[PDB]
């Protein structure tokens, strides 16, 4: 299995270990679970790809292998995945963000906190819409993970949807990513939602909340409403072979 740490580490041999990984969906482990950290706490320039077989080089092999657990193993494995992200994330690299959205929904959800407080950090970066999709799905592949309803952030993620007064480069998609951000993770809450009527100093994030969510939302105002998470953006993508 320790013969596959033994192994010269050119990346040609590593890519046999990046395919040895997919050998072990076979596992479910069991106890290779110190060695997983052993040769990525290493910490190479191959990166958490969807590649060429449904198996990841080499972090999101572990999420799709160990299924969920141990997360006790993935909190230091949760300092050596955001230690990267900090200069791993520009405007172009959208290539580890697709690899941080891909580690996102796989691991979810998930006691995980500086994960739930440094994301935050990657969204709260005002000028970070620059690959548009990237921080759009920071708002699908956050919400899908239901861990974000356990919310402290509501009022800092209210101060991350009018600090953009709609028009950053979302922008009729800040309109749909905020109707996805709120519903599933929603209320058991009032003051987050008497606020928006005011932020109407905007005209896209106002007239996709004025026919989708402020209407399920003229709707949620006296009654909530379940499912309809089979509408906005559906894709929950099963695992079989």
């Amino acid at each position: 299995g320790i013969i596959l740490v033994m192994r010269s580490c050119p990346p040609s041999q590593l890519d046999f270990y990046f395919q040895q990984l997919g050998s072990l969906i076979s596992i479910v482990k069991q106890h290779i679970r110190p060695h997983v950290e052993k040769i990525y706490g290493v910490i190479r320039e191959f990166f958490p790809i969807i590649k060429l077989q449904i198996t990841i080089i080499s972090v999101i092999e572990s999420i799709s292998k160990a299924l969920e657990g141990e997360f006790k193993r993935f909190v230091p494995e949760t300092l050596t995945f955001f230690l990267d992200i900090l200069e791993n994330d520009q405007s172009n690299k959208r290539i580890v963000p697709i690899r941080i959205l891909k580690s996102l929904v796989t691991f979810g959800p998930n006691l995980e906190d500086y994960s739930h407080l440094i994301m935050p950090i990657v969204v709260r970066m005002t000028e970070y819409s620059a690959g548009s999709l990237k921080k759009i799905s920071i708002i699908t592949l956050g919400r899908l993970a239901k861990n974000i309803n356990l919310s402290e952030m509501s009022s800092r993620i209210v101060q991350a949807l009018v600090r953009i007064l709609n028009n950053g480069d979302r922008e009729l998609t800040k309109a749909t990513m905020n109707t996805l951000s709120l519903l599933l993770l929603q209320l058991g809450t009032d003051f987050v939602v008497f606020v928006p009527v005011i932020n109407k100093a905007l005209l896209r994030n106002r007239i996709q909340h004025s026919v989708y969510d402020q209407l399920v939302n003229k709707l949620l105002n006296n009654e909530c409403l379940p499912t309809n998470i089979i509408f906005d953006k559906e894709n929950e993508v099963p695992e079989r072979k």
